């Protein structure tokens, strides 16, 4: 047809559904409002889209009119993005949370509307901790290694080869920074980079997280985790070759689908953690919609935007992808609760989950959160201890914010 054509770059058709979901929800505003559009993929990790994205911003360039921006990413974007801020009422912009509403605004401006949150969670077979005698997931980090050596014992001892006790994301990018900062705080050792811009994690907990992690890999979690992302470590899972995974709440959906190896035999409950005055960690994630201060085409741009963020929209996304909704109300439709009854269960894990120092890194986040994966990895890969790692973390971390002040 004719007109404008408005162009989404956002979510990946390398992770899960929901790069094929997002270009669906993309073409059905298009239908519904007569509008042509057009979708462009993009990478799995996030870092490698954040590079991807920056070329275009860096050009100001108007061929992405709508992209899906990560919850580690208003301060970095912020010059990039159309300020939301006079296009919605204040009722509108209530019923996102409100937590969510301040993490995208930078200095006033509303850079993106909430689309979907996230947290890290514990998928569990269920059936295998029957099977070994087991009534609870673990609870502590302990428990869950002591689960992890019985049941592989015995799953290899019955023949299948390719079984381990846990997975989670352990290559070089931002998703290990995800998992490690879970890692850290649930073993007392903070946050990394406080609030307040403290850097603290060169201390013994810290350390002890890190060392424990190492003394995983290629026991517990195969050799080859150094280099999982959310997908790989879900293959695994999903096959049914794992006890345990660290995820987001995506794959749920994907494990319950026909033809799943692993459909009706898990649960999820809170990550594990050191002990019991310890605090629950589950890292803060999720997605955002921004619309360019390129586009040519702001309010048509800023029509799609509300319409993903919209609550028959989320619904879709909780339903079809079990993807946590940033709307409170979403959380009591009797539809998105006998889908995905785990919502309620865990919603107090979704409320209290833990921030990466994005805010307090601003615009230096990405160079922070490098130095944290790097720092990381090679602790398990072994190179280094856990506390030379933290000690060359804090000064790498001091050197990359002397002069930034939030
Ligand atoms: O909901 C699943 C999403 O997984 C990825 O995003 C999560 O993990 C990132 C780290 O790898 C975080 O930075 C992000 O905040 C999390 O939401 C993936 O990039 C998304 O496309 C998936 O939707």
């Amino acid at each position: 047809q004719s007109g404008p054509v408005i162009r989404v770059a956002g979510d990946s058709t390398a992770v899960g559904e929901g790069g094929r979901w997002m270009k669906e929800m993309v073409e059905a505003w298009g239908k519904k409002t007569g509008t042509r559009v057009e979708y462009i993929d993009s990478p799995a990790d996030t870092n490698d889209r954040l590079a991807l994205y920056q070329q275009y911003w860096a050009a100001r360039s108007p061929d992405v009119d709508v992209y899906m921006i990560d919850v580690i990413w208003p301060g970095i974007v912020a010059p990039h993005a159309l300020d939301l801020k006079p296009y919605l009422t204040e009722a509108e912009l209530k019923e996102f949370f409100p937590r969510i509403v301040q993490n995208n605004t930078i200095r006033g401006k509303l850079t993106s509307l909430p689309f979907f949150t996230d947290a890290g969670i514990l998928y569990y077979r269920k059936d295998l901790l029957e099977k070994y005698g087991y009534t609870s997931p673990p609870r502590t980090w302990n428990e869950l290694e002591q689960m992890a050596e019985r049941v592989m014992e015995g799953e290899r001892r019955a023949g299948n080869r390719d079984f381990w006790g846990f997975v989670f994301q352990g290559k070089p990018y931002e998703g290990l920074t995800c998992d490690a900062l879970e890692w850290i705080y649930s073993h007392g050792g903070g946050r990394i980079v406080e609030p307040d811009g403290t850097i603290s994690v060169n201390n013994g907990r810290a350390a002890l997280a890190l060392n424990r992690a190492h003394g995983w890999v290629g026991r517990i979690a195969p050799q080859g985790v150094t280099s999982y992302a959310e997908e790989e470590a879900r293959n695994v899972w999903q096959q049914g070759n794992s006890l345990f995974m660290r995820n987001w709440p995506y794959a749920y959906a994907l494990g319950q689908a026909e033809g799943s190896p692993i459909r009706g035999k898990f649960g999820v409950t809170v990550l594990p953690k050191a002990s019991a005055d310890a605090p629950n960690a589950a890292t803060l994630g999720g997605w955002q919609l921004m619309v360019s201060a390129y586009s040519r085409y702001p309010k048509e741009a800023v029509d799609l935007v509300k319409y993903l963020a919209s609550y028959e929209v989320q619904k879709d996304n909780a339903v079809r992808l079990s993807r946590l909704p940033t709307r409170p109300a979403l959380y009591t439709d009797r539809d998105v609760l006998a889908r995905n009854p785990w919502f309620r269960d865990l919603l107090p894990v979704f409320q209290n989950a833990v921030s990466a120092p994005s805010d307090v890194a601003g615009a230096r986040y990405n160079q922070v959160s490098e130095a944290i994966w790097t720092e990381v990895h090679s602790v398990l890969t072994g190179r280094k201890k856990g506390e030379q790692a933290v000690r060359d973390l804090e000064a790498r971390i001091r050197r990359i914010l002397r002069h930034h002040h939030h």
